[PDB]
């Protein structure tokens, strides 16, 4: 089997990405945020606190023929952002982009915090990183992407981001219609549960290129580049009036800046994320002081190739026994 899904920017930033999914029968589709750093599928539900609800569509699973109450079972999640949500657990039908997974466990939000509620466009998340990071107790389930694992024509999923435009996920298959030259591969970790490669270093602009090891994680569910302090300033260096700013909290630029291309390594290839993908615009309305779309890991504890990297790319989420991940210029 196969599936294959639009994902579509939920603002004018690319903040992040919505994919509709379909839950429970007759389907359900909610627009959901696919998390390669996270392994929970949760989503607003008609148990979620009704002051926490704001616009988003919701998940009842009593309209639902196929839903079962996992009995027992509970869940809680907090992100790296400092957001969170927790809740009980039903068993459905989750289908994507025309892949269908019996007994999902969907994760019902009974609270999520404000950061959730605030944003209308996110019905709740699909994670696809490691099972092991799910954190449903007592007895932890499997992510979307592992229960179809064994169905698929080929044990992979594909993450093809736009900038500032829709692109795709596809699940068991390799679309070689969709990237340039060839797709590179480079050697997983998931002793974290985590897409965690090392990169092979970088380059600024029209720079000459820095051979250094740079662990990361690949991760769908983050906006932005973050990587280390010394790599985030040489970047920034080259922007004139750009700086960290502590009352913001991070790097601003003026607005009237051009920004330089980032080049990051995978093994002997090279990856280029164009200027423009590193505006994240004023960082109020009005504002001539802009956000930028790299910044710096220090404090995080793990460096992390969100969207403003993965956009620039083509990417392989490879499964099999030894995962591996696959970056291609497109």
């Amino acid at each position: 089997s196969t599936g294959s899904a639009t994902t579509t920017p939920i603002d004018s930033l690319d903040d992040a990405y919505i994919t509709p999914v379909q839950i429970g029968t007759p389907a359900q589709t909610l627009n959901l945020d696919f998390d390669t750093g996270s392994s929970d599928l949760w989503v607003f539900s008609s148990e979620t606190t009704a002051s926490e609800v704001d616009g988003q569509t919701i998940y009842t699973p009593s309209k639902s023929t196929t839903a079962k109450l996992l009995s027992g079972a509970t869940w809680s999640i907090s992100y790296g952002d400092g957001s969170s949500s927790s809740g009980d657990v039903y068993t459905d039908t989750v289908s994507v982009g025309g892949l269908t997974v019996t007994g999902q466990a969907v994760e019902s939000a009974k609270k999520v915090s404000s950061s959730f509620t605030e944003d209308s466009t996110i019905d709740g998340l699909l994670g696809l990183a490691f099972s092991t990071l799910n954190t449903v107790s007592p007895t932890q389930q499997k992510t979307f992407f592992d229960n179809a694992k064994a169905s698929l024509d080929s044990p992979v999923f594909t993450a093809d981001l736009g900038y500032h435009a829709p692109g795709t996920y596809n699940f068991g298959f390799i679309d070689t219609t969709a990237y340039t030259g060839s797709i590179t591969y480079t050697a997983v970790s998931t002793k974290q549960g985590f897409w965690e490669w090392t990169s092979t270093g970088y380059a600024v602009g029209s720079g000459t290129f820095k051979s250094t090891s740079i662990d990361g994680i690949a991760d769908t569910g983050t906006t932005l580049l973050y990587l280390p302090a010394t790599v985030v300033s040489a970047y920034w260096a080259q922007v004139s009036g750009a700086k960290s700013s502590s009352s913001v909290g991070g790097y601003v630029f003026p607005c009237s800046a051009t920004l330089p291309s980032f080049t990051f390594g995978v093994g002997s290839a090279r990856i280029v994320i164009p200027g423009d993908y590193i505006d994240f615009g004023p960082i109020s309305t009005g504002s001539s002081s802009c956000f930028g779309g790299i910044q710096s890991s220090a404090g995080i504890g793990i460096n992390i190739f969100g969207d403003v990297a993965l956009k620039a790319a083509f990417v392989v989420f490879n499964g099999a026994t030894t995962p591996t991940l696959g970056f291609a210029s497109k």
